[PDB]
């Protein structure tokens, strides 16, 4: 195959979707074929469609979904409220394997935080990562509390020998402050910071977002993701 | 000795302090002697003082602390800004074992979440709990996202063989709402919910707070602690 990254986060609302797009944009400008996969998607009744949002920001055309639930809740709860079921574990692993191919970077965006249940019983994006041999790229905040959440997420990753591809600060304010500045310095000592996307990056149009995305990541690190 | 309990939370602002006080108040009302240790306090410039809140809310007098930093940051950040080290590992551990005594419930309140740095070098409330054989009471929210943070904290607990004494929801909204109602059912499937404190409990006067606290916890569980 190629390279699979799960793109997880320390929680909900931390910037998982916009970072997928940014890494997707950067990887294409590095000449890499990129597929983005969103196995579990909630909040459709509110118009949430993260895959569509990646295409809008990054120009990604290779989008694969699977499960879609109306309520903006945890997948288990959105499914329970719809009278529907969670996908099966192998349904997810298969969705990913069908995208996986040599030379292609396949990003798998989760729902919420790393330990959210995606399939019954208690199957998480961590389990999905073990099954498809993926590494985890962790999206974090710069806000008070992020060091603890980040450290917890990493230890959950090392518990099942799922490699950590690094952190991305989803939203980085300009100028920062003492708490943000301190958290960034501390995040850099726990793990590699691959990017810190400027606040409002989700509101950039196609060309500006691609420029921002190329500047955000180290080109050599992006290029080094796939042989 | 007696019973040492650490009271931690999934993050900052989850209601660790009000939970400490409620459990203190409940246990005192069961005729138990309570001490509360808060080794490190930050945010003192704006008047943060969680031991005082526990004294006021619960009437605890054995209130033990070692360090106070002005900045409203994480202890290591507050320390760095002030130009002075954190306390040492031994200082925190020996303070707690000196508080510990037969018949007494000794609560240990951290700063922020479980993995926050509390003492020199990089020692956490989780390390402290191991060193003193304390179980952990985990304060959680009812908001979207609480399940992940909670499972993350319980797995961090288990990874170092620290018992989980249960979860407390720091702030229960009224009326609950769909997300909070669903999270409570799930949280109770992941661990024993010991109490859910009504939102705003932190502002009650002492009479009402003790009454709140007595009814918030199961009386038999509280008693069975010491
Ligand atoms: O992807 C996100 O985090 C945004 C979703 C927006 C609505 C729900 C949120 C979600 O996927 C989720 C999953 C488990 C627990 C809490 C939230
Ligand atoms: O106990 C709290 O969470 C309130 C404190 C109010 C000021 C800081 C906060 C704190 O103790 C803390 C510790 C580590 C990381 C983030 C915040």
């Amino acid at each position: 195959g190629g390279t699979i990254l799960v793109v997880t986060g320390t929680g909900t609302g931390v910037g998982k979707t916009v970072v997928c797009a940014a890494l997707a944009s950067a990887a294409r400008q590095a000449g890499i074929d990129v597929a983005v996969c969103k196995p579990v998607q909630t909040g459709t009744a509110r118009g949430d469609d993260d895959l569509a949002e990646v295409g809008r920001l990054a120009g990604v055309t290779q989008l694969a979904g699977l499960a879609r639930y109306p309520q903006p809740m945890a997948p288990a709860a959105a499914a329970e409220h719809a009278g529907m079921a969670l996908p099966a574990r192998d349904q997810i692993v298969r969705l990913i394997a069908d995208l996986d191919r040599p030379g292609r970077l396949t990003l798998v965006e989760g729902a919420g935080g790393l330990l959210v249940e995606l399939a019954e019983p208690g199957v998480t994006l961590r389990d999905v990562a073990v099954d498809v041999a993926a590494a985890a790229l962790v999206v974090v905040t710069a806000d008070l509390g992020t060091l603890n959440h980040t450290k917890l997420t990493l230890e959950a990753l090392a518990a099942q020998q799922v490699s950590c591809a690094g952190l991305v600060i989803g939203s980085w304010p300009d100028p920062p402050g003492l708490v943000a500045a301190s958290n960034r310095s501390a995040l850099a000592r726990i793990a590699m910071v691959r990017a810190a996307l400027p606040a409002g990056a989700a509101s950039l149009d196609a060309g500006d977002f691609a420029a921002m995305s190329a500047a955000a990541f180290d080109r050599n690190w992006v290029a080094g993701l796939v042989g």
